[PDB]
């Protein structure tokens, strides 16, 4: 549910939720 977060690197399963990329940061659609 949590989710990875925002910049939060790219975790496996926490592998944050739909919305951001997984480029260096768990970032923003940039």
């Amino acid at each position: 549910d949590d989710c990875g977060k925002l910049f939060s690197g790219c975790d496996t399963n926490a592998d944050c939720c739909e919305g951001y990329v997984c480029r260096l940061w768990c970032k923003l659609d940039w």
